[PDB]
């Protein structure tokens, strides 16, 4: 029975959208999305600004990680661990030609395909992130700094894609049946809120339901759980080897302006982040081997 | 007291969008987009795409004239004329700030508004286009080619926007109760099909439905019909002024090489059209007056 | 014999560019954009934006006449002049076949053109508010205001293109001769600047050197000195007919933080650029018909 | 004292520019950007072009291997050992500071390092690419195949940056001090052409001429003779371990359509531009290490 505990959790989650951003926080989301080479403001750190002094520090300790070969290359890592846990333990069906089937063009997959793609690379980052807050926070602890292989510490793969935001149909954007299908998402993946890869997704709903619908069985399962055990495993190994040392104790949280009542709260909501990370990652997989 | 009666179509309707365009069609779009100066392709230049040697025939005769001052001014006058038509024959309440309650930021609300801007730019320009392309079939007389006004025959004011093309969300990307508020625009509009500026407008399905039915009880009353009537003829008007003589009769047809019973059908078509493109503009106009 | 005679100003000029504006400054620059519906921020406004508070509140007080119908008409009408008075004027040989020979391709030469359209389009706009902040300094009296046809307060034609900001060959970007045509630019036109159109069209330096050696001649010439009065003369009669009434005084300059002595050195400074943009309009004018 | 020894190159080399390559040419270069994921087409790849059938059919046989987890791998690794290289046997000053005085904005150098980014991450894919289609003449040789670690045949790390083409100041666009520049390039890295990242870096002439001159004395010293042949053995390594087996001999050059003489004249070509690729990484890793 490989594990992963779903947290002790439902402290308030208060996000703040990237259009809602007011300009000191879009500089830090700029900087967020320039480092990690990605379009979109993830949903953990949209929750983790809500604690906005500890949010500009903790991402200014973990900055100089994240812009490391070494850093590319774990996340990287963790994409490929996930495709190959996927294909492994199940047996994905294709869906284009139901798609083509459904009235869907060449060019509308490929569309799809693309969007897909920004996240099975952009959440391992995030899930790495999530990793270190939670960790940093629980332990107290000094990750991470050693010199090693001096080629871990050198400049990442270099070239983004940072614009556009990709289109996401925002909870209060949805309609009747997006609803329904949104709060599905929420009691089976038991979450609060909906993650901005089904939102992307939710661009074109018809594809949404269908895509969500072969996934959904697979989740919870005894493979599943398992998978995420691993990616979760390595997730925490990633942060024991970041090349630039990374501390965010409790402590720092006070110094860095939060009170003690509100680095409890954060603590748990990095909680429920941290361990949701690891199965969007299977998620996205399963939806990217689908649109094989 | 007038109105524009609805012709008689029982022809079948098939638009090539963009996304399904081989290289040569897409060429043509390609110069349509760049000469109107608008980011997407017209469903009725689509459905006449169908017929694709009179399409490209018609539209190398048209251009000259769509490239033109006098066809920019005759196209804003007709948005102006709307404008105008729907300010005083309509109450129209500001919604800007129901969709605050329903959840949408002022950047959201921003977003929208140069989405309605888009297409109460465009849409005057091809219902002159589809006027054109109406009654040159129907009557085989010349239009326009005076010199005139020197001036009129000058370059058109030159900034536009061509790419990217519109975020849509078409008939097969609809879920269920979007499949709902399509079906309720075609009935209560009395069309075979979703027009663009809806389905952009889809992209925020909760803003449709809200904005679609502060425009539904408009529809075709008294002064809605008299004001379809004047932006009718005003189309008429700016065909029978063409800098550049528009010559496509029922022969010209035959010799760009369609059949006489192709020409009879996408005369139908083409009716069809016409006589939506009229009351599209006051749809968008509605929406626009609105997002005030 | 019409002659605009060229004012005193031996003021210093210090034009805030686009790259090396703060948050603050950025943000009115992207409003001013926007209204114009331009994609580049003009030297004449980053002078003036270097006595901040009197450009942001001369900027505020302008933004609702910028935003109606009737300044689009007003620019667009400027644009249109322009285009006659020269044509009328100069036998303007295309220069597309030297261009071709030269070894530019018929996709670079549409990518010249449509460089040209941004400052075709935008410059009349730059050239009227220019003549509202010299006027309203020079004069103290309040411009506009009356009642006169409701359809001028209408909003204008609205689609833009605001991004991205022309690529621009800044004077330290340049090379050696480079420098030169841009020291003999700033020579024949009498001007310590580079404008904003020059340095666009210096991404192709050997197009530059062409089309300014062809227009050269034509400085100063009496048909364009009688031109680029009237071109001026319409920018006055705009200001006189702007639908928001507009102020901004010697005094009010004074209540917005400015010295006596940065007032008077703003009033040079605005006048020099006034008088510029007449005969910057006429250039980009030649350059366009060149380019035909 | 290893050095990479230059070919003899008596043949005409003949680029089609992308601004050039009518509708059929022009799909192969964007399946070839949509594969390496790099927004500009190799000027090896334009040479190779001119012999279309050829291009198009090394191309459709390399791109199975190119859309490898593998090439991803082994791309990022040549750019990592340029970076080791560099790093050990030069003292590169930083230059920041000295553009900063010249004028450079920290925007604008800023937009100086995501140019080099570009082709930092891009260059080493055509270096491999380049080498399998000399290899494939030269040998006749089948390469790769090999089954290995399945991981190898992953996709490749997803994202993209596809458009748009960066801004180069073509040949034919030059000052009279560019055309000089460039012919201090060609002589000295002893080509007839000039690369694509160096038309990138001469938007900003200045900067082109600052970073030109830096890196000039270090050309042809024992240290970069020796790096380069270390490149360029890593290459040839590359080529061995591609993923989907490649096979493009000269048997398979005439089937192609290609005649005798025309394969003589290729393998010529191919044979400077693989010789020249390994250089261009040293030297854009060098240009990117005086920005940091």
């Amino acid at each position: 029975h490989l594990q992963l505990p779903r947290p002790v959790c439902e402290a308030i989650i208060r996000p703040v959208p990237e259009h809602r951003a007011d300009q000191e926080l879009s500089e830090i989301y700029r900087d967020l999305k320039a480092t990690f080479g990605v379009p979109w403001v993830g949903v953990i750190t949209q929750a983790v600004a809500y604690y906005r002094p500890f949010f500009a520090e903790a991402w200014r300790r973990f900055a100089p990680s994240a812009k490391t070969h070494f850093f590319e290359r774990a996340s990287d890592d963790i994409r490929i661990r996930s495709w190959e846990l996927m294909g492994q333990s199940f047996v994905i069906e294709g869906q284009t030609d139901r798609l083509r089937e459904m009235g869907y063009s060449v060019r509308e997959i490929g569309q799809i395909r693309a969007v897909l793609d920004i996240f099975d690379y952009g959440n391992p980052k995030y899930l790495i992130f999530a990793t270190a807050i939670k960790e940093g926070l629980l332990s107290g602890r000094t990750f991470g700094g050693a010199a090693g292989d001096a080629r871990c510490h050198f400049p990442r793969s270099p070239i983004c894609q940072i614009d556009p935001i990709p289109v996401m149909v925002e909870e209060h954007h949805a309609g009747g049946t997006l609803s329904q299908v949104y709060a599905d998402i929420k009691q089976t993946l038991q979450l609060p809120f909906i993650n901005s890869n089904y939102k992307a997704m939710a661009r074109w709903p018809s594809y949404l339901e269908q895509a969500w619908g072969a996934l959904k069985p697979c989740i919870d399962t005894p493979a599943y759980q398992a998978g995420r055990f691993d990616i979760n495993a390595r997730a925490l190994a990633a942060l024991d080897a970041l090349p630039t040392a990374y501390r965010m104790s409790r402590d720092d949280a006070l110094q860095a302006g939060l009170s003690e009542a509100q680095t409890d709260e954060l603590i748990q909501v990095i909680s429920l982040f941290q361990w949701m990370l690891s199965g969007l990652v299977l998620n996205v997989t399963h939806f990217k081997q689908q649109a094989l």
